[PDB]
């Protein structure tokens, strides 16, 4: 099994697929949701790159965080977002099986996108209940499904000759990454449906089901352009980390494939860049994410 | 092709389906997004059972609202529902493609889960932009996906004797109908990832997506004891009202079937009414809807 901040998913395609999960808008109602509160220490279990630990302690209320994690590259990632934001999270390289901490720590305890994965649901959980204080908030936020609800490619204009060649490279470049990384290994956790009966079936009272729908696309006017600009950077670079880390490996791409691709993902960022004020293609995806919560005893 | 209001989606129907798809809470942010404010005035077209219209004209601003739908059974229980709740809307029977209106005549125009349904959406647009003032906020909100996202039928009490036999005459009877009744007339429209390029195709401008997730499920926690019972209310009679519609046709129930079929009805209803605060059932569904708004020059 592949180094996963490596190999599968790096700390910039993290950033990238999570910045537009959740609208800026819905921060207060799911801080409020997962129990957010002056005077509240969480922490958050598998916190990647952080990207939930600071939607949480971005808000007003005087609360602080821990976020863990298994892998390095995110915690230094995630050190270096929460140091530069100015934000109260530390971040812990450690083990969401044996937490280093003491029974009754936390105020609220969370995971993103985490329950889904870990190979040992019940032993990550009884985790969780262990170190939040007796009647305290688990919650975990999961997908709702892997496929996206609503899908669509778009339409680049007729100019864009980099469209065509791009899709047929990607989903060539792709195919090969999942032969030398196959994806049933991270997908051993809970199954998006039985979520709500894990908690239940965990202990956890009051359980509680809240939707948080979320979209893509570069093509909308109510995201910045500094959001769009911020993206388009974690894209290339998101692209390039992971097709080097291949290279340095071998798996079945050429040099030429490599220096084509660059050169494609480099050309679909330049015009995404300058077209940044009128993007019409709609390449666009949907969905939502799905909130649980429980209190424990 | 059969009446919409009596062998598609009879009142109940409606108001049972629409009930749980935004949660509370959402509502100012969805208010907001549709341009709702202070001395608006907005048309619903295809505004049904005016679940969209009593929504947006819910809340503390001083707005108005005027709904429209081809199908009397709608409008009727329309009224009945915003007379009950005291609510500013007039509902009118009438025509999406004729807007009996002149233009520019409201600040706001509106429609849920409608340019997927009609025959002709290019028109019926035509007409919201006619009917807007300019510079005014047109907005859809449509289904992401027909199937749920995420699914489970649930787990009952293995005392639930009802359960295996009305998940079998349920997928028995419903075939029957969509034998009688067939889907394909009712989705003639926009397709779900067509809609932003449908609003830009349109001439709209800034066009704006936000998702609005949706849950179902009576084992929530975070739901009302009365949305619960009054959910349950709607169930009984959304289904026992389509069935009886069905028999005074024929389409091969037999009326044995149906007394079968009411009999089961029945006894889940009861089992929920009975099991309020301790349905740990999980039989729950979800996914995200898509609100798309646009400016009209
Ligand atoms: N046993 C374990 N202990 C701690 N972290 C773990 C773990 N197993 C998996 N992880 C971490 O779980 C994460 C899952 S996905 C990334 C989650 C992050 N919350 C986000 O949404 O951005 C990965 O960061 C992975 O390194
Ligand atoms: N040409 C037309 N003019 C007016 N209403 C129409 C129409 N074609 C379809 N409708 C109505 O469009 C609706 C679609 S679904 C019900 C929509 C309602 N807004 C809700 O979500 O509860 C039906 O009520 C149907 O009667």
């Amino acid at each position: 099994i592949k180094k996963w901040s490596v190999y599968f998913q790096n700390p910039e395609f993290l950033e990238r697929t999570r910045m537009f999960l959740i609208q800026k808008e819905l921060y207060p109602l799911v801080r409020n949701w997962c129990g957010v509160k002056d005077n509240v220490r969480l922490l958050d279990v598998g916190c990647g790159t952080g990207y939930f630990t600071r939607l949480l302690v971005s808000g007003d209320e005087d609360v602080s965080a821990v976020g863990i994690d298994m892998e390095e590259p995110f915690i230094e990632y995630a050190r270096e977002k929460a140091e530069e934001l100015g934000l109260p999270a530390e971040f812990i390289i450690g083990d969401a099986l044996a937490l280093p901490f003491e029974d009754n720590t936390f105020d609220i305890v969370t995971s993103h996108t985490f329950l889904t994965s870990v190979p040992d649901p019940e032993k990550a959980m009884s985790e969780m209940k262990r170190v939040v204080k007796p009647g305290g908030i688990i919650s975990s936020v999961t997908a709702m499904n892997f496929m996206p609800a609503c899908n669509n490619e778009g339409e680049y204009p007729e100019e864009c000759t980099w469209v065509e060649d791009l899709k047929k490279e990607y989903m060539k470049i792709y195919t090969k990454y999942f032969s030398a990384d196959p994806l049933e290994t991270r997908i051993k956790g809970v199954k998006c449906s039985d979520v709500p009966k894990f908690f239940t079936g965990q202990g956890l009272k009051d359980v509680s089901l809240y939707p948080i729908g979320k979209v893509f696309t570069l093509s909308n006017a109510a995201v910045s352009d500094e959001d769009k600009l911020r993206y388009i950077e974690l894209f290339y670079a998101s692209e390039i980390k992971k097709l080097d880390a291949f290279m340095e490996l071998d798996i079945g791409i050429t040099e030429e494939d490599a220096e084509r691709f660059r050169s494609l993902i480099g050309q679909k960022c330049k015009w995404l860049r300058d077209h940044l004020h009128d993007n019409y293609a709609w390449e666009w995806q949907g969905g939502a994410n799905l909130l649980v919560t429980g209190i424990c005893n």
